[PDB]
């Protein structure tokens, strides 16, 4: 499940869709979209080449199908 993948790999730094490292860059829809992360595929692609301070999630670690599940959970969970 997308929710479980998020809890495992992302919730530590993005609890409830926030950001413990860079306060301004939360997962809230308006914030992420202002930075070009709008679609499920945008989220999936972003984790492979993220911004400073965020570890990169390669395809070997998180296969395409799972990256999409994470994206599906992110867009629906954080308005
Ligand atoms: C696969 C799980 C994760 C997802 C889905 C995710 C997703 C995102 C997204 C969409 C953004 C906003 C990008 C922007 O607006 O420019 C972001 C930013 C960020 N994430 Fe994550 N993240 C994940 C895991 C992590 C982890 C584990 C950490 C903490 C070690 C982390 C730290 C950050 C930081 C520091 C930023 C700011 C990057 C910058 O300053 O450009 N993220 N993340």
């Amino acid at each position: 499940g997308g929710g479980e993948l998020f809890a495992t790999h992302c919730a530590g730094c993005h609890p409830q869709g926030g950001n413990t490292v860079h306060p301004e860059k939360t997962l809230a829809r308006a914030r992420r979209e202002a930075n070009g992360i709008r679609t499920v595929r945008d989220v999936a692609a972003y984790i492979r080449n993220p911004g400073p301070g965020m570890p990169a999630f390669g395809e070997a670690m998180i296969p395409p199908a799972d990256a999409l599940k994470i994206g599906e959970y992110v867009v629906a969970s954080f308005p």
